[PDB]
């Protein structure tokens, strides 16, 4: 009973999270394995980051020019890399506390957790989403480059986000662990404007169904509708495009409900167009959209 | 920049989830130093429930009845006591992960993290506040029994909450960690309905604090009030009284951001009166009360 933003326990991150500095920058470094992998920019000076030219600006850096901490101990790097926009630092003892691990890429409207680290230190985790625009809408201090996003599964940890940057607007954008931004982002103090930000369809009507489990049902109409006419509404409010993976996706809270998929779409069609009157679904004035379809299913069955 | 709604780090918590079985009833367990601390309730079959005597059932109950697993290793039970509405179990082996740690009973308002667990396993971590009717609105499914709401002070967790039971109107009751019930609730099965579930005022003026500091300033007016006045409004939304306690206690956020107390009032009364006409505050469309004045200064101030 009850829904809430839930995020991954975090000890398993806990135990990767690592300080590194370069001369007067000091941000997060996540050590798996023998490898520890920071944002690259570490190596700029806040000027260094209007233009920076990071081949170059790396041929002036050695080994012994990145101080890396885990907890009050200090690893020896013993190699040095630069990978897109991420450095790996190569150090000669193998992260004890390293979990079984993955890095994937995520799409957009996929949601994980962020353990917001300083120093090297947590400080806090949250639950965000890749939005549409592959932005995401965290929060992070200066000094929280390198914290990461992640989801668990069981006990293998998959690694889709370290924090490289915040945009004029206050919202952020990073990279997966390969280095490779999220969306058209760079790591330069430039103009770089988001694009819209529109609602993930199937996320809201995941809640929806979220909602229904847990006796929110006041929402619920005599209508249905079609993808068609449902995505005319859609376009309208700048929600997602809903497609028949989506539908398929769905099929599981369908069932669980009993409420057909379409109908379900048929009751968001009015919540949009009605609005909410002044009441609330789950807690919230606002259709929710950072829950995936999994993310219902998880939390409403109790998984660990 | 951004402002989330942040659990702590669960990994100190995590070290502290064992497995408690009693005959048929599988729920969770704090293993701290050598004693894990359950609900009382484990020893009730789902009859026993309606009209509990525990002397009367515990009396029942041997140490080799109270299966106590911790991961996938049994720990051996050498003693058990009742206290208040929690069972002490102790154990031959001190937890070697037992972390710094008090216990302390919150006051209404307070927030707090919740490890959601089941198994003995950690499924979620996610923020409560204990309401003012003593309730918390939690995500818990049978089998969460046991698992624990916590606050760190760097190294030191501050447990605060046991997870005992669901009300029929889907809202949560629990102890502190010596076995006492916040507000009136009972471990039975029986009719308990909750009082006013009032909204948590000086939360409220945290979090538009907060929104001012992120950036969100639309709802600032040209406006003040007095307590008085204030209380008032307060009254008549279901709000909970200001006192010059919370006042003080916003001084703080008031000298961040130069906004005087008593003009933020101004601003919440306006917002009471007038709506957020489909406005929204650091991506809320409703006055968001679960954050305190000191959560608000952590995460703008980024405490590890
Ligand atoms: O440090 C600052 N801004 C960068 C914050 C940031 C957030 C998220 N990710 C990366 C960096 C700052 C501090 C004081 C005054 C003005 C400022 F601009
Ligand atoms: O197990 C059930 N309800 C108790 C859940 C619960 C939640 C939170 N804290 C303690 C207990 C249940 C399962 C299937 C059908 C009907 C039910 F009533």
């Amino acid at each position: 009973s009850g829904f809430r933003k839930m995020a991954f326990p975090s000890g398993k991150v806990e135990g990767c999270m690592v300080q590194v500095t370069c001369g007067t920058t000091t941000l997060n470094g996540l050590w798996l394995d023998d490898v520890v992998y920071c944002p690259r920019h570490v190596i700029c000076t806040s000027e260094d980051m209007l233009n920076p030219n990071y081949e170059d600006l790396l041929i002036r850096k050695s080994n012994h020019n990145f101080l890396v901490q885990a907890g009050n101990v200090q690893l020896r790097v013993i190699g040095h890399s630069m990978q897109n926009c991420v450095l790996k630092l190569k150090v000669d003892t193998a992260n004890p506390k390293t979990p079984k691990y993955k890095f994937v890429r995520i799409q957009p409207g996929q949601t994980f957790s962020v353990l917001a680290c300083y120093n090297g230190s947590p400080s806090g985790v949250y639950q965000c989403a890749m939005r549409p625009n592959f932005t995401i809408k965290g929060s992070f201090l200066n000094g929280s480059c390198g914290s990461v996003g992640f989801n668990i599964d069981y006990d293998c940890v998959s690694f889709c986000y370290m924090h490289h940057m915040e945009l004029p607007t206050g919202v952020h954008a990073g990279t997966d662990l390969e280095g490779n931004f999220y969306g058209p982002f760079v790591d330069r103090q430039t103009a770089q404007a988001a694009g819209t930000d529109t609602t993930i369809t199937v996320n809201v009507l995941a809640w929806l169904y979220a909602a229904v489990i847990n006796g929110d049902r006041w929402f619920l109409n005599r209508f249905t509708t079609t993808l068609n006419d449902f995505n005319l509404v859609a376009m309208k409010y700048n929600y997602e495009p809903l497609t028949q993976d989506h539908v398929d996706i769905l099929g599981p809270l369908s069932a669980q409900t009993g409420i057909a998929v379409l109908d379900m779409c048929a009751s968001l069609k009015e919540l949009l167009q009605n609005g909410m009157n002044g009441r609330t679904i789950l807690g919230s004035a606002l259709l929710e959209d950072e829950f995936t379809p999994f993310d219902v299913v998880r939390q409403c069955s109790g998984v660990t």
